[PDB]
């Protein structure tokens, strides 16, 4: 559930603008650095899912950077919080894929 940023992004690529609440508190800005979130401008616009999640159906990792097939990616429902490769799924359907996520939709089984 708890994405990591995706360093491809407007706000990814952005540096450290030094001058924000959140710049401020950092130690390398000589802050107490205990608020640990990023710079203000550097939010990530499309967060992703971490390479250590796996499908719930076979256990096994996220394989599009290799395979380059969506039944091979890792989707995750964003109502019943599943996260499954669209062809470990059992039933008919393609499901509605989020636009606003990336490896987001509402699965066939919710959809
Ligand atoms: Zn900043
Ligand atoms: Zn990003
Ligand atoms: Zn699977
Ligand atoms: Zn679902």
């Amino acid at each position: 559930m708890r994405r990591v940023r995706c360093r491809k992004c407007k706000a990814c690529v952005q540096g450290e603008c030094g001058v924000c609440h959140y710049c401020r508190d950092m130690k390398k800005f000589g802050g107490p650095g205990r608020m640990k979130q990023s710079c203000v401008l550097r939010q990530c616009l499309a967060p992703r899912l971490p390479h250590s999640v796996t499908c719930s159906l076979c256990g096994e990792v996220d394989q599009n950077e290799e395979t380059q097939d969506f039944e091979k990616k890792l989707m995750e429902c964003c109502i019943c919080n599943e996260i499954v490769h669209p062809g470990c799924l059992q039933m008919d359907g393609e499901g509605l894929l989020n636009e606003e996520l990336p490896n987001c939709w509402e699965c066939p089984k919710c959809y």
